[PDB]
C-alpha cells in the first residue's frame, strides 16, 4: 500500500473525513512546531532526507509517526515536514486542482470584478470531488494561518503563491512555461476560502 505518486481518490477509504493521514500529520506538525519559523516551506530540506522519510512512508504507512518530530526537535524536522508536504501534492498523479479545470481556471482569471471573480472560483471549488474538495480545504486553511503569521516566518502571499503553486494548480493549457498562471490561481484561490469552503469547528467550553 503506496502513498506518493497514487491518486487522491484512492487513498480516502480508509478516512471518513477524506483528507489523507500523511497530509493531515504534516499539517498538525507545522501548526503546532512551525508556523513561526523563519523561512517555513520557502527553505527546501535535504532531498536525500525527504527521500528516506518518503520512502519509509511508502514502505509502511503506519510511518507517518515519524513526521512527528522527535523530542527534542530541531528546526530542520520543521522543515523537512514542510518539505515532505510540498512532495506529497507534487507527486500525485493529477494536480489537486485537476487539469480538466484549466479552461475554466483561464477563463477565471480575466475576470476584472473581484466578486465575481471569487464567486467563479467558489463554483469550480463547489463543483471538486469529496477527495479533492477537502483536501484542499485542509490546505488551503493551512497555508492562511501560515500567512497570518508573516510577521514571524516572512512569508508574503506572493512567495508562498510561487512556492505552492505549482504544486496546487495545473499549468497554462496554452504555455507550458508559464509561472504567472499557476500563481494567479494560488492568490485567488486564497482569496475565496473564506467563503468557498465551511469553516473548521471551535472547541472553546470553559
Amino acid at each position: 500500500f503506496k502513498t506518493f505518486g497514487v491518486p487522491l481518490e484512492s487513498l480516502i477509504e480508509f478516512e471518513q473525513d477524506m483528507v489523507p493521514a500523511i497530509v493531515r500529520q504534516c499539517i498538525y506538525v507545522i501548526d503546532k512546531f512551525g508556523l513561526d519559523q523563519e523561512g517555513i516551506y520557502r527553505k527546501s530540506a535535504n532531498v536525500l532526507d525527504v527521500s528516506k522519510l518518503k520512502e519509509e512512508i511508502d514502505k509502511d504507512p503506519a510511518n507517518i509517526s515519524m513526521i512527528l518530530p522527535s523530542k527534542p526537535h530541531s528546526d530542520s524536522d520543521i522543515y523537512l515536514v514542510g518539505s515532505l508536504l510540498k512532495t506529497f501534492f507534487a507527486s500525485l498523479p493529477d494536480s489537486v486542482l485537476p487539469k480538466a479545470l484549466s479552461s475554466e481556471i483561464k477563463v477565471c482569471l480575466q475576470i476584472e470584478d473581484p466578486t465575481t471573480r471569487k464567486n467563479f472560483m467558489h463554483g469550480l471549488i463547489y463543483n471538486l470531488p469529496d477527495a479533492q474538495y477537502w483536501t484542499l480545504r485542509a490546505l488551503v486553511f493551512h497555508l492562511k494561518r501560515v500567512l497570518a503569521h508573516e510577521a514571524q516566518n516572512r512569508m508574503n502571499l506572493r512567495a508562498l503563491c510561487i512556492i505552492w503553486g505549482p504544486t496546487i494548480a495545473p499549468a497554462n493549457p496554452d504555455d507550458a512555461n508559464d509561472v504567472n498562471f499557476q500563481i494567479m490561481a494560488m492568490e485567488v484561490l486564497l482569496e475565496v476560502s473564506d467563503q468557498a469552503f465551511e469553516p473548521e469547528l471551535e472547541h472553546h467550553h470553559h
